[PDB]
């Protein structure tokens, strides 16, 4: 197994010659300890069943399956299936057209996310990604010192999406079922990442709400908006410096840095099939240490 | 033709009316009488989905329901209620409100009639807004001249099988744009009867706003809520009353002065129920702002 960098960046690596029945833990550990300074390890000519895909996940970490059930593989709950391939439709069409952390709306997030895509169009798809950690060092150190002892309020609310079930719902009920089941999770505006003891900035357009002082109190300003401005997040035309964009193709699986990254899909407008398979795993350490 | 009463101040039954042979009196008549007993029950009729619409146009001019979803398949003037899987829509209605309250020209006039109607009695709540008024407390009374109320269909629009697998905040924004909050005077004067109208409703109302456009920060709408009786879930409260249909009638009522509501339990037998919405000669009030 070959670890190799990617050409003209500090940002992703590719991995090559890797079997995950035959990998050594020292080979466990230098994808990992690339994971988390690459923030993105690509594994290359992977073949797997979706049984052989969860083993290859369940190396890295321990599962957490989607608390949604209609993202469910069918015969492995922990595989989210993003698939717009139907007559009934299995998993959910083109997931995460928005930029997040998986998991920012829940109060124990995961510290890896792998996807596996299965069906590439050949155009116009792949995903978005900006390091949350370079990002906050890029700040001006007005915002550096604005962001100071502050909280995220994060939350599922804007992109819940509707399910079969729903239908003929009154659109309040599933309103106050998210508040429920989903309630605003808050945490600390930055964090010390657990692992490289880089500062990251845990924010994301789609899941970030609002911010608190320590004391719970909502933040008044416009910091929110101006810190989504200053990272990149409000540039739909995707040329900003802290966005890169990866084209996955054949046999690729990615585990990246859900702690420093966040990330969206960029997909086709047509009804072209797109599939692919999404496993998180909890590494050695929650999202920061010492969270309470 | 003959109207009684149903010896209750609320309502009347009206017998012998044939819409083929009826005359211009009778409609006068039972038009006079839906503005006072608030709910005209005619009797005995036997009509397909044409001839129903032809009726409801001799009480005035049709208004179609502006979401689809809710269309008769041939007559889209018909607002289609059921749970027979699917043309109408099941389970609608479960929530005290006046029709088209979050709309910004509402009719004056509602037409039920019912298709399929079980023995299980599948009813129909009534709170006269009029008399509800009336019967408030003077300082209540004294808390609501002047102010404007907020509606809004936001709260309980129903998800439709096109929008599954969208994310809920963009079926929020469609709504924003397509029916967007309305505001009318918090009371107004029926143009037919010169009755005060409390013009609120739990499903419709969002808020209460200023005499200069200010949201009302306190909790009187809640309380106007409670007084009115809109939130017992006991249904027991004076203001409430119990309408039972049975095989051939067909409802019109007062839709300026009625606020309704769905039963409460579950409906297990088929149950349909043919709409046709109208305007009467009046808008909400007279002197509505254009
Ligand atoms: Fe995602
Ligand atoms: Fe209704």
């Amino acid at each position: 197994m070959e670890i190799k960098a990617q050409s003209g960046s500090s940002f992703g690596a590719s991995v090559e010659g890797f079997d995950h029945t035959t990998a050594t833990a020292e080979d466990i550990k230098a994808i990992k300890e690339t994971i988390y300074t690459k923030k993105i390890a690509v594994l290359k000519g992977q073949d797997l069943t979706p049984a052989q895909y969860l083993e290859l996940g369940k190396m890295f970490g321990r599962p957490v399956v989607y608390y949604e059930p209609m993202y469910k593989h069918p015969e492995f709950e922990e595989i989210f299936v993003s698939s717009n391939v139907p007559g009934k439709q299995i998993g959910v069409p083109k997931t995460g057209k928005f930029w997040h952390a998986d998991y920012q709306f829940m109060p124990d997030p995961f510290g890896l996310t792998l996807i596996y895509p299965q069906v590439i169009p050949q155009k116009n798809r792949g995903t978005y990604y900006i390091d949350m950690g370079k990002a906050y060092e890029r700040l001006p150190q007005e915002l550096k010192d604005e962001v100071a002892g502050l909280y995220g309020v994060h939350s599922v609310r804007k992109y819940f999406k509707i399910r079969p079930h729903d239908v003929y719902r009154p659109i309040s009920e599933i309103l106050t079922e998210i508040e429920e089941h989903t309630p605003p999770v808050r945490q600390p505006l930055t964090f010390k990442h657990p692992l490289t003891g880089e500062t990251v900035l845990y924010i994301s357009e789609g899941f970030t709400v609002g911010l608190e002082d320590a004391d719970g109190k909502p933040v008044e300003s416009d910091l929110l908006q101006r810190l989504f401005e200053a990272t990149g997040q409000l540039d739909d035309t995707f040329t900003h410096e802290n966005i890169h964009l990866f084209h996955p193709e054949q046999g690729d699986l990615l585990i990246w840095d859900n702690r420093s990254l966040i990330h969206r899909a960029l997909h086709t407008t047509t009804p072209e099939p797109v599939v692919s398979f999404r496993v998180t795993v909890h590494d050695e350490h929650k999202l920061y240490d010492g969270m309470p």
